[PDB]
């Protein structure tokens, strides 16, 4: 039913970098680490956008489908 907003490429790297910053900063919060990441991403290692990016491409794409095919319908039901 009404699907949830996956991965966005930067979502990946977040996960996986989380603890490593947070490794040295046990100080920080996931609203810093998560500033710190939030913009080490843009200026991450382009080469490694490429892997991210086609992970939560593929989820993100077919989300919008399938939500877009759960709103067309449930009220008019006449297509």
């Amino acid at each position: 039913n009404a699907p949830k907003r996956p991965p966005s490429a930067f979502f990946l790297f977040c996960s996986e970098y989380r603890p490593k910053i947070k490794g040295e900063h046990p100080g920080l919060s996931i609203g810093d680490v998560a500033k710190k990441l939030g913009e080490m991403w843009n200026n991450t290692a382009a080469d490694d956008k490429q892997p991210y990016e086609k992970k939560a491409a593929k989820l993100k794409e077919k989300y919008e489908k399938d939500i877009a095919a759960y709103r067309a319908k449930g009220k008019p039901d006449a297509a």
